[PDB]
């Protein structure tokens, strides 16, 4: 019921999902005029990220992204409540315009962006219930650029051929999810925002790491070309590309940084 | 009562104005991956732009911008039909953040943007009729940077305290409208797009000049503080600020440039 293009694209999400036209929408451009150092922003700790290599985690193509389900023993420590993981997924562009991050920095897109979605398990029983509630969600965002081959991202990307079409599903052996995070995770942007997809609820505490990670040219091309947003038997297949929302206006507000330097 | 902020803002325009959720939407970010030189983009000529100083032209606050009405003897030569002027208007930011252009270049906003709207007068008897027809309109867009005081722009801005409220009108003596255009008008970006306001009809041939003009901080501050979207008697006044649309997905379009480097 929604897409990133045509008449069911982002300008039309607010018809069926009214929060997509409401306050606190994400993503936003992170630029110097709206940044403010806040010494209250201490390092997060990533607990239970080293997933059992004896467990399997479900990877899906849900027609909007590729998603890896995560166990609720994985969590962020350092916020006021515990936030437990529920899933990760990615956003990207296309080979002719390979600049499909959702957040931008000083007006510039990165190649792609990883989101690790968490919910407030101290207040709410599960992610779905949390998603529309106060303090409900926290997302860690990693900016991705082209560079050296990244073995850790390949622990996900090596499975993409098995989830080519909408509805398909693959099992990924546990690995250390912290390997997907960049250098100096102490350095981050922090703001209160929204889901960047429908239903766009304004219930997300965003942490965007300052430093990007690298993946190779081949890995980025794989991500951009491996998936379709249609079911296997659709007689009009569509490639899953450009699955990012445009930046939203952000006026009279700050993004807090854990770094001044 | 569409606006640029709050529940009637741009993510909701498609609820009432379906073409705002359609294809070919403007404005866009002008960046290298989608640019392509086209040697057939020869220079436009601006005919009848030197308006007599002994004549006067109506300036109006239309609740969304300030607009100057232009005579149909003013036209562009060099497109495949004659396009005659109908009006010019601006888009801008706000006093604390003067970054309100509609088009961006390599991710960066300019301070403001001037649009000079023309319609195909060879085919249509007026701009409203043209506005519904493919390439019915042609707009010239000038990017505006904070810089030196600009006496030519001030021929418009010096009247702003007289059109402070929606529906108000003032007369502006004629001046040479070509003085609002930048240097090297032969260098431009060209693309097929839309109105950037409701009803967002995809019927505009866009020409965005490569080079910006400058107006001063004081001229921007006057533009950003003088006007209201509301009538003079409205008990809930709204300042006319931040009257620009976010950039839109490309939808596979390229932008053609008359300059190669
Ligand atoms: N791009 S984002 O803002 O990180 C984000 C995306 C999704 C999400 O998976 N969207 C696609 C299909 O609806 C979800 S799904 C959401 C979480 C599970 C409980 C309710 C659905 C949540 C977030 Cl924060
Ligand atoms: N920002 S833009 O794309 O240059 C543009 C703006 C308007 C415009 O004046 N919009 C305010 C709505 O009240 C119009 S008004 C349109 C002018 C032709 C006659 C039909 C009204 C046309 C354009 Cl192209
Ligand atoms: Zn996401
Ligand atoms: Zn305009």
């Amino acid at each position: 019921k929604w897409t990133y293009f045509g008449p069911d694209g982002e300008n039309s999400w607010s018809k069926k999902y009214p929060s997509c036209g409401g306050l606190l929408q994400s993503p936003i451009d992170l630029h110097s005029d709206i940044l403010q150092y806040d010494a209250s922003l201490t390092p997060l700790e990533f607990q239970g990220y080293n997933l059992s290599a004896n467990k399997q985690f479900l990877l899906t193509n849900n027609g909007h992204s590729v998603k890896l389900n995560l166990p609720s023993d994985m969590h962020i420590q350092g916020l006021q409540s515990r936030y437990s993981a529920t899933q990760l997924h990615l956003h990207w562009g296309n080979p002719n315009d390979p600049h499909g991050s959702e957040h931008t920095v000083s007006g510039q897109h990165f190649a792609a962006e990883l989101h690790i979605v968490h919910y407030n398990s101290d207040l709410y029983p599960d992610a779905s219930t949390a998603s529309n509630k106060s303090e409900g969600l926290a997302v860690l965002a990693v900016l991705i650029e082209m560079g050296s081959f990244n073995p850790s991202y390949d622990k996900i990307f090596s499975h993409l051929q098995h989830v080519k079409y909408k509805g398909q599903e693959a099992f990924v052996p546990g690995f250390n999810i912290e390997e997907l995070l960049p250098e100096r995770t102490a350095e981050y942007y922090r703001y209160r925002g929204s889901l960047t997809t429908p239903p766009c609820n304004p219930t997300v505490l965003w942490t965007v790491f300052r430093n990007p990670v690298q993946i190779s040219q081949e890995q980025l091309l794989a991500l951009e070309t491996a998936l379709y947003c249609t079911h296997m038997d659709d007689p009009s297949p569509r490639e899953m590309i450009n699955n990012f929302r445009q930046v939203q206006k952000f006026d009279e507000r700050l993004v807090y940084t854990s770094f001044s330097q």
